[PDB]
């Protein structure tokens, strides 16, 4: 089975992902990952949370020549203020008579509201929360995005399937409500400041940002990830786990600050009749063909071959400055909570790695079903399965 | 580490739940087991889908003189109309003659939209959609409530902690958005026709269940499932798949007509600034409270000691007699989606289903962080990690 | 991913085998099952341990007119004897006072030697040793052996792959080192009492289990497990967890009374220079082939396509009456353990077990590189993989 | 649940180890890790395998101030040889034309006898057996040391426990069946040239290599690891994946050139009689004593509070020159299988990795039943079940 595990700390060392269980055979390269590393950096005020110095790739095992190998690919992200950090998030000890003397290293006793520090702190016993939030930290997210890369690769080449996303709303837009983009449509929203698909939507995001900026307050929003071209029959209907909404809400609600995922239409079909809610079917030359698509992609747990739609609810995920009561656990005293993280709004990013964790998933349902130790061996059978449906 | 896997078809002998991983020492019974599957027969017009006459209960495996033993507890759920369908579903081949002089026996070949059909089919190779229809369908859920209830008693015993459920909003009803209920308001939210916790929500949604029923049509809707009393630090933030709202996202997602989940005030919070849109914390008698839950009990990946509030959004789950075109795949043919499910509305018994998920994944996490493989085991660790929280 | 799980009480109203993510259109029958479950029955003096009357097996799910769905198929053996133990071990709750007049219901205090007892009482905290010896007793093996039948039907339709076993010593018997059987040699094998495939050590085994039998002792023996017909590929070489004897020897070694695991000539490998310890290749007209099978059908974690062998080492498994000292937990006292069975040797029928167990890895495995979600479609794929590695 | 993967070819860039789900407050160091590395390097002609530079070991993630922090592990460690690689095991495309003058880069079409080299090239459809080698070697049992002193750190300060390891055979050595040894004999164990603990067997080994590489040749042999100060109770008897023998099996079977596993007396147990094979339980001071351990501290699953003792016979893991007929896949002629290792036995330092593997097991399986999400924490509920069992 495909699998995937991330670690590091913000500011340790090094982040690290490792994908086990890719089939021999996929292109792809150091730059590859670099170039989604890249789009990580998109997004208006952006730079207030990422430095401009990129950080550097290197693949350190399962591909060779380009073309990964079939054993475990890990990749390594290197934090390029680890000097500053070096000692405060030293691996081995350090002399704490010299610590005591590092302003760097004083311990957080004053948990966020709306973050891991609270519970992760009583959770695991911690006095400071500095270890939960250097874990707890979206920085690993760079990692999740150097695994998706692999299973971004795998789905072009095995199945000519794409995965891209668009803002749908951030803080009090109006919601783009429209069809979604198709691939060529990417460059276009890569490039706008909201990495919106609509200019009218995309005005209006810019508007809020540009407010809650003047307010000195955060604001979250709603982005929405497109897989195209995906073969009928992923996931199946046998059990909860195997269905691949499920697996797709794990994989989406498990990445930072999410509050809320939906398929295609979501909350809204389930305000709507049955006579409304669902995608009628028709004949067509190269097999049934359906007119809307308010399921995003999926029935009963498996594609349909529609575009897939996966909704992502991101909670403004930057403290507001001054504005948040806490406690300070050392003492018990009322106190206000300090932020890490100065950008107005991270969903343009977000989205970016809601495409990533969309296309892990994908990547494994298709390897669970059409098997394969190599690309050409998934490859023949694919084309197998195509030719069998086809063939009805 | 607690699973559970559910077997059977709708319209063969039996259902199966097996749950693995349960400490010994948990009291439940046969009769805790029907119970809570008779909260499946709640909701206005419940009676067009299930049959006055109960099924069976057994307890194969697992529990002894009501108590359980620790290794795995299966469950058989039998089906009353089993001698109906005792050749149509029967386990061993039939002579296809005498199978073919048996209507009941007769291929479905024209897919129903928005159900697993079409893609089951196509995916297994099937030319019949009967396989897929007896297994997708939501009587399958049966068997869920039935593991489910292990997952209460080992809750309750262990942590004292309720799960419970109502109903937030049918078709084109207004959506209840005052706080939810206590376990105290169980029997008052399970006499209510729509499981609903507020009286004006109540009369709207049985206003919106009369409209539809009258137009022939069909309804979804939301239901938010609340557990009260968790201790502070089930889940982590380590990773994406250890998040509890990643656990809990797959488990309520994977349910049968499920199309959205959100914690707490989900797609909300992404349309609220930072200064509004966490919980502040305060100093209290017993440690750090909260005067708000826009959380829905669960920042980081982990609980943080607030009620929890999970919110599933439910398509309508019964086809719309004569409304839905469809393609008869055995010709190409146009044709119209006949419907295996007559009632409106299902959505206050799936909120009893979304319960039991929730129920599963809080007993599994529990298990994980305060392992031990007997009850008082459990208990003793639990009861000291509460001690060591008190004693900061 | 292949899945199977059991559950029962040795004295429980019924065992139930599940068995999950198994292809569709796998034909298979509870003729078939029961044929495997008769297997168990076979051996000199294994009357001893079975009682005469053959268990009802029921299909509950899964199966529809003898080929497979797709969906978890649990399988129900019942106990015959249910009726004496219906009190005993009766699920619900039953008045102390009246178990308390019921001899059968007596604490067991009194460890055995051997056996899960003493660590099973404390590690769960039970003042009886019923709970475990329960469910750690071999009749749980049955359960194994109905789940195993499924793989055995997926293997010899899929991959025209048989498996097979013979014991290779009893006691103190000299070990039979020939060449391993072919299928075609197995109906002689089971009509052998100690299912041997050798005259002479037929002999010796028969006589060690007479004198064993006069002197109220027990033995356990050595038995070989055999897989024809594999294809080259099976399991990898890309960790410790994928190679498919380390798969081979989780599920071997999980047996009850099993202490060791071989794969092929094992511990005499580890005795020979590499001058002789390995298989050479050679050209022949369809392939590469070997004159030797030291490796058993494995060489770094992968199927080579010779005959697998698997050798497990059973102790003796049956407690001998007065021989063994022990204490009994409820006074501290000194103590001698009762036996639970009175059979002198299970080596021919734990065979049958291991054959179960090998052919449900192999299943695993073949379903992890074939994929395919109906066997027709696993069939295309491995056809195709097949030529591929004939082109070469 | 703790998980360790490993990542890396031999001739690669690096190695890399991540452990996820250990608690927080382990105190482990990279100088800890380099240790139990430089224990590889033990053993009578290890030097022509292994080359005196020391890798670089680097902590990336995970630990901090020597502390765990509860996230996972990442550990790397670098490759001295890397600047001859990192043209043919460059990870990125390089032009095919400077290839082709690269001698070092020419392709490997006569797999090894023994080795994964052939199927691995038949299952990823390889034109050469490079990539299948250098994923396969033994050197990425680094990788899998490093984890295990993550493990080892966690077993000593949670539970006491320690593990080790001696040889009990080397080729065609009289097997050293005395009692094991204690902790406090392992710098006598590391200083032997074979890593035995008895004097008259070392002679008999060194003997034996000294003969073997005299005439060119290759030697397996049998080692014993040996896990000191466990609980009663790790493991279960509820099924055959729970039992720890089964756990163990597995994770000992995985590791390179391993064909068998026992447990205790594991095959000679098979031929004992019952009166003679188990180790019978008497009254004592602080609980239950037993006067042998012919069960290896293995019970029904579970440890019974015994030395654990696990066993693994090793093949020859170094091809014998010119002595190995096998076949050039390129062409189909005949061919004499060339060697990548010159070393004639790693028996001793094989031990050293099946120490390890057993390390991770047992902690995994102390995580399972006492849970914890810190040190102190499992502290805590280990001390609690300690006394509940000396209560009795
Ligand atoms: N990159 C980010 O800052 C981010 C924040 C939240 C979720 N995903 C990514
Ligand atoms: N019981 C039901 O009919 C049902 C439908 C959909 C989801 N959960 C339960
Ligand atoms: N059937 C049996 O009695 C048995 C005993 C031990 C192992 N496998 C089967
Ligand atoms: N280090 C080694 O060479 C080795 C070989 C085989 C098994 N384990 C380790
Ligand atoms: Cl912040
Ligand atoms: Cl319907
Ligand atoms: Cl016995
Ligand atoms: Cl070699
Ligand atoms: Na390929
Ligand atoms: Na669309
Ligand atoms: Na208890
Ligand atoms: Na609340
Ligand atoms: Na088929
Ligand atoms: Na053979
Ligand atoms: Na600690
Ligand atoms: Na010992």
């Amino acid at each position: 089975m495909l699998r995937w595990i991330t670690a590091g700390e913000s500011h340790g060392r090094a982040l690290v992902a490792v994908v086990e269980g890719m089939v021999a055979g996929v292109h792809v390269t150091s730059a590859d990952i670099a170039d989604q590393l890249a789009r990580r950096r998109l997004g208006y005020g952006r730079g207030a949370r990422m430095t401009f110095e990129r950080d550097a790739v290197t693949v350190l095992s399962g591909i060779r020549h380009g073309s990964t190998l079939g054993g475990p690919i890990a990749i390594e992200i290197g934090n390029t203020e680890w000097p500053k950090w070096e000692t405060v998030m030293a691996a081995d000890p350090v002399d704490p008579a010299e610590l005591a003397d590092v302003a760097r290293n004083a311990p957080l006793t004053r948990p966020r509201p709306g973050h891991a520090d609270y519970a992760g702190m009583l959770k695991y016993g911690f006095d400071d929360a500095r270890p939960v939030l250097e874990r707890a930290s979206a920085r690993e997210t760079a990692a999740r995005v150097a695994a998706g890369t692999v299973a971004r690769a795998f789905l072009r080449q095995a199945l000519g399937v794409e995965v891209l996303s668009h803002v749908i709303s951030i803080g009090a837009s109006a919601p783009y409500e429209g069809p979604p983009p198709r691939a060529e449509d990417l460059p276009a929203i890569d490039a706008s400041p909201v990495r919106a698909y609509d200019k009218a939507a995309e005005a209006d995001m810019i508007a809020q940002i540009e407010a809650a900026k003047k307010d000195g307050d955060t604001l979250g929003g709603v982005v929405e990830a497109v897989a195209l071209g995906l073969p009928v029959g992923l996931g199946s209907f046998t059990s909860g786990d195997h269905r691949l909404d499920s697996q797709l809400a794990a994989a989406v609600m498990g990445i930072q600050a999410i509050k809320g995922v939906e398929i295609g239409d979501g909350f809204q079909t389930a305000r709507r009749r049955g006579s409304r809610a669902h995608d009628e079917m028709y004949p067509g030359p190269d097999g049934v063909v359906r007119s809307t698509n308010r399921a995003g992609g999926l029935e009963g747990g498996m594609t349909n071959g529609q575009p897939l739609r996966v909704r992502a609810a991101m909670k403004p995920i930057s403290t507001v400055p001054r504005a948040l009561a806490t406690v300070d656990l050392a003492t018990g005293d009322e106190a206000v909570a300090i932020h890490q993280r100065s950008d107005v709004c991270a969903v343009p990013a977000a989205g970016v790695v809601v495409e990533t964790m969309v296309a892990l998933v994908l990547a494994r349902a298709a390897l669970e079903k059409f098997g394969g130790d190599s690309l050409a061996e998934t490859q023949r059978n694919i084309a197998a399965y195509q030719r069998s449906v086809a063939d009805r």
